[PDB]
C-alpha cells in the first residue's frame, strides 16, 4: 500500500508542460499554459490553451484538475505574470520558475524543478 499522493502532483506537473511543447510545435505558433481560473493561484490544476489567430479566440485544448486539495502550488516564476508561454520551437522554451508544493496539514514541501534541459555543462578540469 503506496497511495502516497505527493508524487501524482509531481509526475503531473512535469508531464503537464511536455505534452504541450507539442501542441506549440505543431502549430507554428506558441501556446498559453494558464492556471484553472487564472484569478487566483495555480492550486486548482494548470490548463493549455491556444490562440486562434483567425477568430480571436481562446480554445482549450486539455485540462489537468488536482483532485486532491491538500497541494498549495505556489509558482516562484521569475514573471508576474502566471502565463508560462510554450515556444513552438524545441530550444527556446523554457520559463524560468519552480513550483513551491506545500501540504499546509503535514509539513510537507515538494520543490518541483523544471531542469528540462538534456544539455550537459561538459567543461572546465
Amino acid at each position: 500500500i503506496q497511495n502516497n499522493e505527493r508524487e501524482t502532483l509531481v509526475n503531473s506537473i512535469k508531464t503537464a508542460i511536455q505534452y504541450s511543447k507539442i501542441q506549440a510545435i505543431h502549430l507554428g505558433h506558441p501556446i498559453y499554459l494558464l492556471p484553472f481560473g487564472s484569478n487566483e493561484n495555480w492550486s486548482r490544476g494548470m490548463v493549455l490553451a491556444k490562440l486562434n489567430q483567425t477568430t480571436n479566440k481562446t480554445e482549450l485544448i486539455h485540462q489537468w484538475q488536482w483532485s486532491s486539495n491538500s497541494w498549495n502550488i505556489n509558482w516562484k516564476g521569475v514573471d508576474s505574470n502566471h502565463r508560462i508561454i510554450i515556444s513552438n520551437i524545441p530550444n527556446r522554451a523554457m520559463s524560468n520558475g519552480k513550483f513551491i508544493l506545500n501540504n499546509k496539514r503535514t509539513n510537507e514541501k515538494v520543490v518541483v524543478t523544471l531542469n528540462r534541459l538534456g544539455r550537459v555543462r561538459v567543461g572546465g578540469n
